[PDB]
DNA sequence: GCGATCAGCG
DNA sequence: ACGCTGATCGCA
């Protein structure tokens, strides 16, 4: 039904200085993935073009890289990591529809064309699933629907960039897509392409010494259990803990006993079991997520791989990272944290340098609470995670261990963002009473924190939504729920999202500013990774001097808050040398 | 496919 | 009965 020209050759009116762009990538990982079809769609018309004629056509190339030559797209990001593993850069795109989509909602979980569409009754597009089919069935269909459908999309997008910039200026948002947003797309689409070299040597040599580990922690459990059964049943698992073993019931699940490892920390004063369960199941974690799953995923040419930040999933503003997930590689007890030796330099006598704020939500909080004692502890730079380790466990500072402040940290954050004196109590192993005095001898330390508590909680009633210092959004319709228990995920939700969706926008401006400064002073340096508060390069060995310098002054002055923002730097040889 | 579990970030 | 995630695994 759409008009357009199916191109033999590329034309010059293909090539104007504004256009909607598709480039279909199928794929869900879209590293090293097939190119499928290419539409365009300008003032001069509708054109499909083939991947094989378009990509080898130097006007066509020079039109991609050339930045004055402005493009909308959706999900470009895709597009140009799928276009640098084909050798050409993407340059000048102006606006993109997932983007603008996931500002405007984060909660309408936009991942097509056609649903984003949707947004503003735009039906004129077949949803990907309806053209590709699902799962197993997933196929290109032949060039004659797989290029109308390509040229709608580009069309949808061409008709869309207007009516959504139009309600994301009325949101105050036109420039956190433009300026935030849309910069940081094109400096992850490098990160993601750069990847992360492994030692896969290394980690090949850990995963042999840790089955050997696995069999004897194995045989160990059997041993106690006087028998033989099977580890992660379970049915089977609940037979020897509480009808063999005869153990206290503390927790269930929705289909029987839980066996989370909290339960069993609890359980461990009653049978030496519990914890060569925790020890099994914790070597068994490395093994099948961080070794396998990280040798799976390898690129075995370069040693390489390759992540993909979601942009367009959290619904604070976070990324996330996938295929593999580089966010949650282990770090805190030690056999899990060497998993961190076996990421390394791209280069020879290169370095990985990584640089973390400290306290980064806290900061935040007492910035947007405008808590006078909060803000003077920032203003002191007291470690406040380490100040509650000394009061909950009545030690001196000396005395606090790496887990004990890892607690009292979950105790920070879980007060402020609205945990009952039951989950205190549970999360500390002390009495609920001593719990719920201690809450409420933290909200008369900061009372604007309470305040703010209440008052934010006001303004998503009044509002319908809550939002962060760069205005990012999220919807909260269960905030008037009559159902209390949804109601009051509602509104821990409404104290959450301003603070950790803040510090999200906060990092991501550091990262367009890092990238900038980087280039002007003319470095190799170059991001590999965001872990939500913490960024990671890796560089020549001689700029690191540099990096000490520049990385932190950047970080920190990424926004101006009315408390000081601080990072803490490391660099070595190995991503575990970098702490 | 889902729920429990557990790895990270706060 | 703090929040935000992704990968794995058994399936009660
Ligand atoms: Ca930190």
């Amino acid at each position: 039904k759409m008009a357009f020209t199916l191109a033999d050759r590329v034309t010059e009116e293909m090539l104007a200085d504004k256009a909607a762009l598709v480039v279909e990538v199928v794929e869900e990982n879209y590293h090293d993935a097939p190119i499928v079809g290419i539409a365009v769609v300008n003032e001069h018309g509708r054109f499909f073009l083939r991947p094989e004629t378009a990509l080898a056509d130097p006007q066509f190339v020079a039109w991609l890289g050339d930045e004055t030559k402005k493009k909308s797209m959706f999900d470009s990001k895709r597009a140009a990591v799928a276009l640098k593993w084909k050798g050409i850069e993407l340059c000048g795109v102006s606006f993109d529809l997932l983007l603008a989509a996931y500002l405007l909602d984060p909660a309408q979980g936009v991942d097509d064309v056609a649903a984003a569409a949707k947004m503003k009754q735009y039906e004129a597009v077949r949803p990907d699933e309806a053209v590709y089919g699902k799962g197993a069935k997933r196929a290109v269909p032949d060039e004659p629907v797989l290029a109308e459908h390509l040229v709608r999309k580009a069309a949808a997008i061409w008709e869309l960039e207007r009516p959504f910039l139009d309600e994301l200026r009325r949101n105050e948002q036109d420039r956190l897509l433009v300026e935030l947003e849309q910069p940081l797309s094109s400096i992850l689409a490098e990160m993601e392409f750069a990847g992360v070299k492994v030692d896969t040597k290394r980690l090949e040599q850990m995963g042999k010494e840790l089955a050997e580990q696995l069999g004897t922690v194995e045989q160990r459990i059997y041993e106690l259990a006087g028998q033989e059964f099977n580890i992660n049943s379970p049915k089977q698992l609940g037979v020897i803990l509480f009808e063999k073993l005869q153990l206290p019931v503390l927790k269930k699940t929705k289909t029987g006993y839980s066996t989370s490892a909290d339960v069993l920390e609890k359980l461990a004063p009653y049978h030496e079991i519990v914890e060569n369960i925790l020890h099994y199941r914790q070597l068994g974690k490395l093994q099948s997520t961080y070794i396998e799953g990280l040798l799976k995923v390898v690129r075995p040419a370069t040693k390489k791989v390759h992540t993909i930040f979601n942009q367009a999933l959290t619904q604070t503003g976070r990324l996330s990272s996938t295929e593999p997930n580089l966010q949650n590689i282990p770090i805190r007890l030690e056999e899990g944290r060497k998993i961190r030796q076996a990421f390394v330099p791209s280069e020879s006598d290169w370095l990985i340098f990584a640089a973390d704020y400290s306290q980064i939500e806290l900061r935040v909080l007492a910035h947007i609470a405008e808590d006078d004692n909060l803000m003077e502890a920032f203003r002191r730079d007291l470690d406040i995670h380490t100040k509650t380790a000394m009061d909950i466990f009545q030690v001196s500072e000396d005395e606090v261990t790496p887990n004990m402040r890892r607690q009292a940290k979950a105790v920070n954050f879980g007060i402020v963002y609205g945990i009952s004196d039951y989950g205190l109590a549970q999360n500390l192993n002390i009495s609920r009473k001593e719990a719920a005095e201690f809450i409420e001898r933290y909200f008369e330390s900061f009372p604007g924190v309470k305040r703010y508590m209440e008052n934010i909680v006001q303004e998503a009633k009044q509002k319908g939504y809550v939002t962060t210092l760069l205005h990012r959004r999220r919807y909260l319709p269960d905030i008037t729920s009559r159902n209390f228990n949804v109601r009051s995920f509602a509104e821990r939700m409404a104290m959450n999202t301003p603070i950790q969706g803040s510090a999200a926008d906060i990092i991501k401006k550091a990262m367009i500013d890092l990238n900038a400064r980087l280039k002007e002073e003319r470095l190799q340096a170059h991001l590999l990774l965001q872990v939500h508060d913490e960024l990671i390069l890796e560089a020549p060995k001689e700029e690191m001097e540099r990096l000490c310098r520049l990385v932190p002054e950047v970080m920190e002055q990424a926004v101006t808050l009315r408390v000081p923002l601080k990072v803490d730097y490391h660099y070595g040889s190995t991503w575990y040398d970098a702490k």
